[PDB]
């Protein structure tokens, strides 16, 4: 039912988050530890633990996260650009085992991306 | 032209060389010429879309397909300890090629923040 992580609790409305957008299949909310003046997450309501286990049937859902992300970025006034990030596993620095798309902007993002 | 005018269109049409990892009717995965990690490749759509900010609602499946291909290529390249996927948009994102693309980086510990 949204999974056994803190992101599951956020989806179920059991703990608060600053929600930017919601539909029947995803949720966008500001990150609690922001790394840029604007830093939010877009997550599926379906509990996919990590991108490495995403199924072929999840393709449109994953793309939906990116479309919602870019729409939210526009709504939040990120007209100079932004960066989207998905972390996988220990080397990727994945902090919660529920797939999440980071969207960061409001400052120059640098290279390399970590 | 199929693939667009950028250097990535040239790569799609085999007009300039690339080290290709995977190719299908919708996308192409190839190694980055300036790797920022021991493994660093790009997944790009064969349809030209300039940047994620102008992607259309009907591009959802294609965008998701980039991610699925990214994760499959990462597995095939033995990135078993993980990796980071990145899309750069515009000036603040550090985008230098205006053809939508997904970076996949691995083979070392990635740090936070992601730039
Ligand atoms: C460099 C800038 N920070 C950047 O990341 N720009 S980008 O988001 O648009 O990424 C484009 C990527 O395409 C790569 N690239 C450019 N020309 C290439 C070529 N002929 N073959 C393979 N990769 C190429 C660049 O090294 C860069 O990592």
């Amino acid at each position: 039912p949204g999974g056994d992580t803190i992101f599951g609790k956020i989806i179920r409305k059991e703990i608060p988050a600053k929600i930017i957008f919601e539909d029947d299949r995803c949720l966008a909310f500001h990150d609690i530890s922001p790394q840029a003046p604007t830093h939010f997450l877009v997550i599926p309501k379906k509990h996919i633990s990590q991108i490495s286990v995403a199924e072929d049937d999840d393709e449109s859902l994953l793309g939906h996260l990116m479309i919602v992300g870019k729409k939210c970025a526009a709504d939040l006034g990120l007209n100079k650009g932004y960066r989207m990030v998905v972390n996988e596993g220990s080397d990727g620095g994945q902090s919660v085992y529920h797939v999440h798309l980071h969207v960061l902007g409001g400052r120059q993002m640098h290279w390399p991306p970590g």
